[PDB]
């Protein structure tokens, strides 16, 4: 029964995401992306590197540390869009009141984004523009503060999370468990959410058995990663709040602006 449930969430993930850990992990290994590590290479990428969201559709250019930020902002907004469509793809989720759905997405989306970030990450950098390019970690560290400080706790996490060696069928269930969380403030029908969450967590355990049989303590380890993700997002909202006051000239997307609102 839970085999059918797991299959459905996997089909909802594959049907909804531009990049599987499978596709990403091949690109970062072999059988090539254009490495962005300085101003010259960013300009080079800006010129002839296939971005889904074009440069003309970005906020008015200000500076380098800000342009990088705006490009990142776009993908976060598009991942919020994939995740909403993935959440709706679960028929149990798309049954709750539209505001209860918005509550789960408002608080769960950033947790999910960071868990999925580990798929396109390695110790030295991350994939960009559907794997067309590869941005270096040192380049991002070389940007001005506060911008150089944003992506660092994400990388620390991503590396640790990648050690668990999860596949796309594990992530579909992991993300589902992240979205459908009863601990979200402003939830109306908490028993119904808590209900669905239980089904997912049951499904996640029995799938981790069939997919990772020799894996010691995987399920409680992922339950801890879920908690760690909650902290990383608390830390993240806090940073973007500082960026909102300090960087008055940088434009924060209202959707993300609303996510960090009462966090
Ligand atoms: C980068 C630093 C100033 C930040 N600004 N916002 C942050 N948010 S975040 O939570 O850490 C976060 C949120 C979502 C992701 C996934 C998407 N990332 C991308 O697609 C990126 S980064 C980058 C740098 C480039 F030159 C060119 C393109 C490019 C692209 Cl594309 C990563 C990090 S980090
Ligand atoms: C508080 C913010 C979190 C809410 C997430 C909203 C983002 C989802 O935006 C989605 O865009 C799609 C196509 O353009 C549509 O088909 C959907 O109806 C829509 O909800």
């Amino acid at each position: 029964d839970l085999k059918a449930f797991s299959k459905h969430i996997y089909n909802a993930y594959l049907k909804n995401f531009n990049m599987t850990k499978k596709k990403a992990r091949s690109i970062l290994t072999g059988k090539a992306p254009f490495v962005i590590h300085d101003i010259e290479t960013l300009w080079q990428a800006e010129k002839g590197l296939v971005w889904k969201q074009l440069v003309n559709g970005l906020p008015p250019y200000k500076e380098i540390s800000v342009h990088v930020f705006y490009r990142c902002q776009c993908t976060t907004v598009e991942t919020v869009r994939e995740l909403t469509e993935f959440a709706k793809s679960i028929p149990s989720f798309s049954s709750l009141f539209l505001n209860d759905q918005v509550t789960l997405l408002k608080y769960g989306v950033h947790e999910a984004i960071f868990a999925m970030l580990a798929s396109i990450v390695n110790k030295d950098g991350l994939l960009v523009a559907n794997g067309s390019g590869f941005v270096t970690r040192e380049f991002l560290r070389s940007l001005r503060k506060p911008f150089s400080d944003i992506i660092e706790p994400k990388f620390e996490f991503a590396v640790k999370f990648n050690a668990l060696e999860l596949d796309d069928s594990d992530l579909a269930l992991f993300i589902a468990a992240i979205i459908l969380c009863g601990d979200r403030p402003g939830l109306m029908n908490v028993p119904r959410v808590e209900a669905i969450q239980d089904t997912i967590l049951r499904a996640l355990e029995f799938h981790l058995q069939a997919n990772h049989p020799d894996a010691q303590y995987l399920f409680p380890k992922l339950l801890q990663k879920m908690a760690d993700l909650r902290q990383l997002v608390t830390e993240h909202a806090q940073m973007m709040q500082r960026i909102k006051k300090t960087e008055t000239e940088t434009s924060l997307h209202p959707l993300l602006q609303e996510i960090y609102k009462d966090m």
